[PDB]
């Protein structure tokens, strides 16, 4: 497996949590999902 | 600080590394920057 370690703050994490609560809580997976959703436009 | 460590794979990493080489190598920071760019206009 590959290893993606980041360093957010409260605003960034809670804005991710606001989307994750619509998914019924998932924040760590939501962070990955959003990158993977962007990757479909990047390549 | 709000640490976030996640479980990616080679393609998903290398697509972000290929973008980071445009910035002249910033892999790990480019990831967060893309999410922070998207957070300005999620909707």
């Amino acid at each position: 497996t590959r290893a993606v370690s980041l360093y957010f703050s409260d605003e960034q994490y809670q804005k991710l949590e606001k989307m994750a609560n619509e998914e019924e809580e998932s924040v760590g997976s939501y962070i990955k999902r959003y990158i993977l959703k962007a990757l479909r436009k990047i390549e």
